[PDB]
């Protein structure tokens, strides 16, 4: 890499790996379209591997941002619409508080207050309907923007259901074949598993836990080739040649509801390049991101600024990542770590470095 990026980043990411007692990190920096991979420390303490660029790491909720681009896909293939309400791909959801919300509520996170979580004890199909008839709205659809799992968890799984196909399946040959993100996985496969890091948490190696829709929201595994890779896709939407998937990235990075300086897309987040960093940095701690706030429409829908600062922060119990873009300047980064350490860490760092080669 040019000495510029290798300094930067040196600079950046040593005292935060120190500070944050990080075990081991990944990152790819895209500096004019292309990517540059620094690595530190340990995929398996305990084994001694390091981290290398093959190193799969979980994404935790950085998934979401495929999850919002296969939707995005099945949308450009005329399979759902946004505008189509929910019971029209699940005709069991028959209570009454679901009259009136839409795929794209459940997308952005507006359908009234469905809950960050999915509660441990529903497994089944069976356990999602009830949990889902049962749910009370705290607010009407498109007033209130609440972060959650259930939420886009939900859209994930309606919004392949024309296709035929698994969430899996769909994800797999939909998105990962096509953009030749070829160690990028939702299942790790067994010939996969001695790249898989461990993650951290209060010093104990964990792996993510099975839950209700951890597809959708939270379950994506991968390397930070693969990634840096999604970063340049994300980028650069018009260099892919399956039209759908085109289309369908475009449609993640539309404009769909504002909270304060910050724009709802399908999985990805946007903010209006120039940004303020107290801005992102204070916006992607949970005290904020995890919060209730109003939402204004944007009627309609804004599509794909390439002025932008685009992101997403994802966590599991022992990973922690953060993805940014800003497609004007053909620059982005991804961070991947095996310990969750807090947002706003990830996002400063992030920060100082693409704001030094811009
Ligand atoms: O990925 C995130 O940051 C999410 C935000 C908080 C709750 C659900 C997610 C989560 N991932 N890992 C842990 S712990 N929580
Ligand atoms: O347990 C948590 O805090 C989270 C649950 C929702 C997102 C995934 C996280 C997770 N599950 N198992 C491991 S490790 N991390």
């Amino acid at each position: 890499a040019p000495q510029q990026i290798n300094d930067i980043v040196h600079r950046t990411i040593t005292p935060l790996i120190e500070q944050q007692k990080i075990p081991g990190m990944a990152v790819a920096v895209i500096y004019q379209g292309k990517p540059y991979y620094f690595t530190w420390g340990y995929a398996d303490i305990a084994k001694k591997q390091p981290v290398t660029q093959q190193t799969l790491f979980e994404l935790g909720s950085v998934s979401k941002t495929f999850t919002g681009v296969l939707g995005g896909d099945a949308i450009a293939r005329g399979e759902i619409k946004l505008s189509d309400p929910t019971t029209k791909y699940w005709p069991e959801l028959t209570a009454k508080q679901w009259n009136g919300i839409t795929l794209l509520h459940l997308a952005t996170y507006t359908a009234g207050g469905l809950p960050l979580q999915v509660p441990d004890e529903v497994k089944s199909s069976s356990d999602l309907l009830r949990f889902y008839q049962n749910w009370q709205p705290a607010w009407a659809p498109g007033t209130q923007r609440l972060y959650a799992n259930s939420s886009i968890g939900l859209f994930g799984a309606l919004a392949v259901k024309p296709s035929g196909l698994s969430f899996e399946q769909a994800m797999q040959t939909r998105v990962f074949q096509p953009l030749k993100l070829n160690h990028t996985w939702i299942n790790v496969p067994p010939a996969e598993e001695k790249n898989y890091a461990w993650g951290y948490r209060e010093g104990k190696a964990v792996h993510v836990s099975p839950g209700a829709l951890d597809a959708e929201a939270y379950g994506v595994k991968s390397t930070i080739e693969d990634m840096a890779r999604w970063v340049q896709s994300n980028l650069k939407p018009l260099d892919i040649n399956e039209k759908t998937l085109q289309q369908g990235i475009q449609l993640a990075q539309s404009r769909y509801w504002q909270t304060g300086d910050m724009y709802q897309g399908l999985g990805w987040e946007m903010l209006d390049w120039p940004v303020n960093p107290d801005s992102i940095i204070n916006g992607s701690d949970n005290k904020i991101a995890l919060a209730a706030r109003p939402v204004k429409a944007i009627t309609p829908p804004t599509p794909a600024v390439r002025a932008s600062w685009v992101h997403k922060t994802g966590a599991t119990g022992g990973f922690g990542s953060y993805v940014a873009f800003i497609p004007e300047k053909e620059l982005g980064i991804v961070m991947l770590a095996n310990k969750n350490y807090p947002n706003p860490a990830r996002v400063d760092a992030a920060w100082q470095i693409l704001n030094a080669l811009q």
